[PDB]
RNA sequence: GCUUUUUGUUCG
């Protein structure tokens, strides 16, 4: 209901919202890969990018989360993945979409800052990007802890 | 044939 992504919303510019969650992984696929997967129709159009991972099993959950610096790179990116199948790993899962409850580069800054997840090998840390100027799409260090 | 489904306080 309130996490379905509706492209004539976004288009109109009644819905605002640049985080999304990129639902129905190959767990087996990898942070290079989905950057790279990413990047054929959205490259330089992201500025956080996360895909979860078993530290146990060493391989992703079945979802990432990515948040776009304007929310109509939500189209193209949709338009070009939803509902298509991954090619890799003799894996039938259909990609999918819809907004994350997190929303926003800072709020999620927040979130992951004090993580534990930021003390792992840095392939299963969430990544930051520049979000504007010339430097827009080159990889940031992560913001470091604030904890008490 | 390849897997966790809204983000590790739970290490599976």
């Amino acid at each position: 209901d309130r996490n379905s992504v509706d492209y004539a919303q976004i288009a109109s510019g009644i819905d605002t919202r640049t985080t999304v969650m990129i639902k129905n992984i190959p767990n087996k696929f990898t942070q290079q890969m989905l950057r790279d997967y990413i990047d054929v129709t959205n490259k330089g159009t992201y500025d956080f990018l996360y895909l979860r991972i078993d530290f146990v099993n060493k391989c992703n959950v079945g979802y990432a989360f990515i948040n776009f610096i304007e929310p109509q790179s939500i189209i193209t990116f949709g338009k070009a993945r939803v509902g298509t199948q991954w090619n890799v790993f003799h894996s039938e899962k259909i990609c999918d979409i819809s907004y994350a409850n997190i929303q926003g580069k800072d709020r999620l800054i927040e979130k992951f800052r004090n993580s534990c997840v930021m003390d792992e090998n840095p392939a299963y840390r969430p990544k930051i990007f520049v979000s504007h100027g010339p430097n827009r799409g080159m990889e940031e260090p992560f913001p470091a802890p604030n904890n008490a």
